[PDB]
């Protein structure tokens, strides 16, 4: 899930 969100940045 992490890398789902991180992608924002």
């Amino acid at each position: 899930l992490a890398a789902d969100l991180a992608q924002a940045l």
